[PDB]
């Protein structure tokens, strides 16, 4: 039944991430319409910092967000993070008028508010998803970001065409509040707290989670930081984020500067890879859960297979993108194929935090994001320093580096990953 309580939560989280990512993306396309050459005379560096200061706040509140979510539950953290994002987005037109400093402060506040949503959602699923249904539920929850980017890219441009650029922020921000009103009303942080959950569904979920939750009184920080299986996930996530920062920022820039294709202006062709990623995310979660449920594959084997696919497969196409030459059509094809194969990581390492320690998945995902958000802020300078002459060979070297990092991460995860609850997560 589609209207079951846990899938209702999954759909609501899907739309929450859709809204948050649409809010995040629409700035990148409203900016080009408001900058000069009233219009604001911000150069390339000022625009880059306006865009990138979000992550300097996004990084900070990952581990604290996970810890607080494990202590009190994720409902309020997620709801208020997304509400803060929306409300602060509503003020972007004013902050732009005060000046660069106020706007960078606003973006940093958005990042701080938004840092807790992912660890909070993991800590929320640690109480809602039965072990043999995590792949479906988490995939449905996190495909919202992909669909949000897909819908935000063209619709914001349409709004700017028919309305002033401020209405983009107004529209998405008010939709954020209208979603928060549903989140406050329809969702609870645990099945025992749910107001409408049927008796047998609660019994089913609690019975499924009965022997995986922890009896411990306090977080095992030392075991968490000492466990090799966690560092396997960290190494996988860092490599994945580096590879996809490359794929979705540098490769479009490669097409812009070397091939002169200007994909950023086309719009729809830019959203195509995200649509493919959304569809593959959902279907690879479905297939990954079926493999564990019906065919009786070991969880670790499924994680290994899907991580190897979703990491190594994109590497080959990313490397090929440097050899395609003047044909930008096949460059777009490789971008789309790589971003589509990227969906398997939604059932690969991206879920393994719950697998190795469900009771502390919030903290584990907080640590993993704290490590994996670094590439999104170190890549700009690396690319700037690796392509001084801006020729095909330098971009080929950049793609070689990205593919090498991706393959090393995939191999490390394959070697050192685990798919069963660690003993340090069960009892003192």
């Amino acid at each position: 039944v589609c209207c079951s309580a846990r899938y209702n939560l999954a759909i609501l989280a899907f739309f929450g991430f859709f809204i948050v990512y649409a809010l995040r993306v629409n700035l990148a396309v409203a900016l080009v319409d408001m900058v000069d050459s009233k219009k604001y005379q911000w150069d390339a560096e000022t625009q880059g910092w306006i865009l990138g200061s979000f992550f300097y706040g996004y990084i900070i509140t990952q581990i604290p967000g996970g810890y607080v979510a494990s202590k009190i539950g994720g409902k309020m953290l997620l709801g208020f993070g997304i509400l803060g994002t929306a409300v602060l987005t509503l003020f972007t037109p004013i902050a732009a008028d005060l000046g660069v400093g106020p706007l960078i402060v606003l973006r940093a506040l958005e990042g701080l508010g938004e840092g807790v949503t992912f660890p909070a959602m993991h800590a929320m699923w640690s109480s809602w998803a039965p072990p043999l249904e995590r792949s479906k539920l988490l995939s449905i929850s996190y495909a919202g970001a992909q669909l949000g980017t897909v819908i935000s890219l063209p619709l914001s441009g349409i709004i700017c065409y028919y309305m002033n650029w401020t209405y983009v922020f107004y529209f998405f921000g008010t939709i954020g509040i209208f979603w928060f009103l549903l989140w406050i009303w329809l969702v609870s942080d645990t099945p025992q707290k749910h107001k409408r959950i049927s008796h047998y569904e609660k019994e089913y979920i609690l019975s499924s989670l009965r022997n995986q939750l922890s009896s411990q009184k306090s977080v095992p920080w030392v075991p968490i930081l000492k466990s090799l299986p966690l560092w396997a996930i960290v190494v996988a996530h860092f490599s994945y984020n580096w590879t996809f920062y490359t794929l979705l920022t540098l490769l479009p820039t490669y097409m812009k500067e070397i091939l002169r294709f200007n994909v950023q202006e086309n719009g729809f062709l830019s959203s195509l890879p995200y649509l493919g990623s959304w569809l593959c995310m959902i279907l690879s979660g479905q297939a990954a859960d079926n493999l564990r449920a019906k065919w009786n594959f070991s969880t670790l084997c499924v994680r290994r297979i899907f991580s190897l696919i979703g990491m190594i497969g994109p590497a080959v196409f990313l490397v090929a993108a440097g050899f395609i030459g003047c044909d930008y059509s096949l460059a777009v094809a490789f971008l789309t194929i790589s971003t589509t194969l990227g969906g398997f990581c939604s059932s690969g390492f991206s879920i393994n935090h719950l697998d190795i320690a469900p009771s502390y998945a919030g903290i584990l995902l907080g640590i993993t994001n704290t490590f994996a958000t670094i590439p999104g802020m170190v890549g700009p300078v690396i690319a700037k320093s690796l392509t001084p002459d801006n020729t095909v060979g330098e971009w080929q070297t950049v793609f070689y580096i990205a593919a090498a990092i991706n393959v090393f991460g995939a191999i490390f995860f394959t070697l050192f990953a685990k798919g069963e609850v660690q003993n340090w997560a069960l009892n003192d």
